């Protein structure tokens, strides 16, 4: 592929799930990948698959991780062009009263604090290429989700955090947008659904919870972020909906008292 060639790339999280479609949509359209993630099974994989994929073990909450990334990036491929922030995680599903601070505290570190600490050592060297940040949000971080009050909150942090930096970041020719995924099929979805009474139901309700009536890809979040990076040029500060319609019309949620 020729839309995104001769520009690198660092996807966190990009190991398995949607991460790996995002990885895979962009080196297939050209560009160089560095694989950030801190498991090493998955990405250590797709970095003998995938000519023009590196990985780099790299835990997005600790901050030296991150500056490794960075000046590893920028010494092994000379130039940063895209930043996505994917990284994160989706507890199982808590009863408000069930939740802690610390919890609480500890999914903000990934979920937010992370896609916060790369981006900031980023910044300088996307301004130098006129590049671009993608995080990775959720749709529930616009309109909820039962029994995830901390794991929405982070969400919702991003989708506007998102929208400031894009604000602050546009004098420079910085992009900044977020992709927020409703139901992805992912190894998250099939671990979540394996904790429950019966996991073929829950899958079932997934599917049908989209108009469309299935679960989305990585490769179709992949398509959006390689998207934005490469062909949205007038998009800056925009939550690109790759949901299957989920937020569309009236559902099952729950005569006037
Ligand atoms: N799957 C969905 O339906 C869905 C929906 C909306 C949003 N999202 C978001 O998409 C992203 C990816 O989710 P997924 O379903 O593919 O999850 P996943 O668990 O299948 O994959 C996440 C990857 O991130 C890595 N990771 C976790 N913590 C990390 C850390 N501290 N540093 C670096 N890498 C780390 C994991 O090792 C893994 O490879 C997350 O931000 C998630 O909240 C997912």
């Amino acid at each position: 592929g020729t839309r995104y060639a001769g520009k690198v790339v660092v996807v966190t999280g990009g190991g398995r799930g949607i991460g790996a479609g995002i990885v895979r949509a962009f080196v297939n359209s050209g560009a160089r990948v560095v694989i950030c993630d801190k498991d090493e099974s998955g990405g250590r994989a797709l970095e003998q698959e995938l000519p023009g994929a590196v990985f780099i073990l790299c835990d997005v909450t600790q901050e030296d991780d991150v500056k490794t990334l960075v000046s590893e990036t920028i010494r092994r491929f000379g130039r940063l062009d895209c930043v996505v922030n994917n990284a994160g995680h989706a507890p199982p599903p808590q009863r408000p009263e069930e939740t802690s601070a610390q919890g609480f505290r500890q999914l903000l570190e990934l979920n937010l604090l992370g896609t916060y600490t790369l981006t900031k050592l980023a910044l300088p060297y996307l301004r130098k290429s006129q590049g671009n940040v993608i995080n990775i949000s959720s749709l529930v971080g616009a309109i909820g989700q039962a029994q995830a009050v901390p794991y929405v909150a982070t969400k919702g942090a991003v989708t506007a955090m998102t929208k400031a930096l894009a604000l602050d970041e546009s004098p420079y020719g910085v992009r900044v947008n977020c992709i927020s995924p409703g139901n992805i099929w992912t190894p998250l979805w099939e671990e979540l659904a394996a904790l429950m009474p019966d996991p073929r139901a829950s899958i079932r309700e997934g599917m049908l919870a989209q108009p469309l009536g299935r679960m989305g890809q990585p490769a179709e979040v992949g398509a959006a972020a390689v998207f934005l990076a490469s062909e949205a040029n007038f998009c800056t500060g925009i939550e690109l909906l790759v949901t299957g319609g989920a937020e569309l019309g009236y559902g099952c949620k729950a005569p006037d008292i």
